[PDB]
């Protein structure tokens, strides 16, 4: 019953697909991106990949300041909560 993986692509992937190409969010759309495809290649654990990416969403977040609407951060949220 473990499907962390493709839950945590799903997420991934809706984010993306609903965060928009714009030089506002590029740091995180990066992220995100990054990190879908260590999900899908890396031969790492769902908890370390994650535990990673948390960290880089925190500094990107901030960093031109992206402002998530609340649907997004829930989003995001939800990511980190699978581990």
């Amino acid at each position: 019953g473990d499907d962390r993986r493709k839950k945590a692509e799903v997420i991934i992937t809706e984010l993306l697909d609903d965060l928009e190409i714009d030089l506002g969010n590029e740091s995180l759309r990066k992220v995100l991106g990054s990190y879908l495809k260590k999900l899908k290649n890396e031969g790492t654990s769902v908890p370390l990949v994650l535990s990673r990416m948390n960290i880089e969403i925190s500094n990107a977040i901030k960093k031109d300041g992206v402002s998530l609407n609340e649907n997004q951060s829930k989003k995001l949220k939800e990511l980190m909560s699978i581990s």
